[PDB]
């Protein structure tokens, strides 16, 4: 059965609730972004209205085959009426097409559902600035102070500098980057850009990237592996066995692999700086784990919430244990006492 934190009171609406069958009372199903834990349950036989971004709607049609008549894309930053209720979609600074949803209830309550997000000070100058928000449905993935990681810009700088150095020392080195969902496209695009190459990938991944409205994408990616010196592979293949097997397939064109795994957080973050990160190596293969996050750090999350000053917070992540729930509730109270709301 559908959990309470996926339901929007005072409406016929649910958020990211496609794996519970026909939800009793639901006249519109919103989808925040195209990640499988959130779309789980959607398929070509779905017959209810789905509300989402243009980009999410491209992926629903092309990848899941949802029929067009049930896909309702909305523009961002624009007041829209859905089944008699004003809503706005905001950029969530997560993966391509990811949104936060503002609901303006008929009784006067305003609710923000963040979906998955990476909080940013720029959000303090969106349409959120313009009225009070009573209830916040919050992505609490990294809601604990140990969760530190660098800016996306610092991480991309590390990756660009590492790749350009290795390939300039050895022009016969191949760069490989892991992927298993949309998001984090800057990692492989920034590295291919410094090397003067397109990124090579499977037909299935090329198809996915052609749904994302990235400017000038036809100039940046390709299915011809032979012409490319940055290859994308499934995340499961980014290990010594998988990468050895891939190098065999390249027909003696290359004699060294440098590979990147963009993880979220890893406990090496508590001690080590981004400057100081070192790879795991075996022979002519080196693997870097780089902390490129599409979710808020603890400090970024705290700044956002202390700015927004909501009356009530409903977590949407880490809700399955009493210890987690109690931990999160303590931090919410600290924040509220420190700021005075
Ligand atoms: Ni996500």
């Amino acid at each position: 059965t559908c959990p309470f934190y996926k339901k929007i009171p005072g409406t016929g609406f649910t958020v990211d609730a496609f794996q519970y069958g026909v939800v009793e009372g639901c006249t519109a199903y919103f989808l925040t972004h195209f990640h499988s834990d959130h779309y789980a349950g959607l398929s070509k036989h779905f017959t209810f209205p789905v509300y989402c971004s243009e980009i999410t709607g491209n992926l629903l049609k092309n990848k899941l085959h949802v029929q067009e008549q049930y896909i309702h894309p909305l523009p961002l930053d624009t007041e829209c009426i859905v089944n008699g209720v004003k809503v706005v979609l905001l950029d969530a600074n997560h993966c391509p097409g990811a949104v936060m949803i503002l609901f303006y209830l008929p009784n006067g309550t305003v609710i923000l559902h963040t979906g998955d997000f990476r909080a940013d000070p720029s959000m303090e100058r969106s349409l959120l600035a313009d009225q009070k928000v009573h209830m916040l449905y919050l992505d609490t993935t990294y809601c604990s102070p140990e969760y530190t990681f660098p800016s996306q810009q610092e991480v991309i700088r590390f990756a660009i500098n590492t790749a350009f150095e290795a390939v300039t020392l050895n022009p016969h080195a191949l760069v490989v980057c892991g992927t298993y969902s949309i998001g984090k496209e800057k990692v492989f695009l920034a590295i291919a850009d410094v090397l003067g190459s397109k990124v090579g990938m499977s037909q299935e991944k090329y198809k996915t990237l052609q749904c994302l409205n990235i400017p000038e994408i036809n100039s940046l990616i390709t299915t011809d592996m032979c012409s490319s010196l940055v290859h994308l592979l499934p995340m499961m293949q980014i290990n010594f066995k998988g990468l050895q097997s891939h190098l065999k397939k390249c027909g003696g064109k290359y004699n060294q692999i440098l590979a990147f795994r963009p993880t979220g957080w890893t406990h090496s973050n508590k001690f080590t700086r981004i400057a100081d990160v070192i790879p795991q190596t075996k022979g002519n293969i080196s693997i870097y784990g780089i902390p490129y996050s599409e979710h808020s750090s603890y400090l970024e999350m705290k700044r956002f919430v202390q700015w927004l000053k909501p009356q009530k917070i409903i977590p949407t992540v880490n809700v399955g244990t009493w210890k987690s729930r109690s931990t999160m509730e303590k931090y919410f109270r600290e924040w509220k006492l420190e700021a005075g709301y």
